[PDB]
């Protein structure tokens, strides 16, 4: 269905989930935004249990940020090849 190859959710680093949300969810590695992201130690089986709770708590408050970051989350875990014609 979807298992190919993946990265390993066992694997998920904070260095792996924080460059891969903020280079894929608004800015790159330069905001704070990191800084936020690494306090929290979550690893990419917790992603899916953040929820808009944890992730907008994880924000100074902006909807856009957390709305959007799991968001993307969502589409990691279905994944995307190719299937869109």
């Amino acid at each position: 269905g979807s298992h190919m190859n993946n990265e390993d959710f066992s694997q998920w680093s904070v260095d792996d989930v924080i460059t891969w949300c903020i280079s894929t969810l608004e800015v790159e590695e330069t905001d704070p935004l990191c800084q936020r992201l690494r306090e929290n130690d979550i690893v990419g089986d917790l992603l899916p249990e953040l929820c808009l709770q944890d992730c907008q708590d994880l924000c100074d408050g902006d909807l856009n940020k957390a709305i959007k970051f799991k968001i993307l989350i969502n589409k990691m875990r279905d994944s995307k090849l190719e299937w869109k014609d």
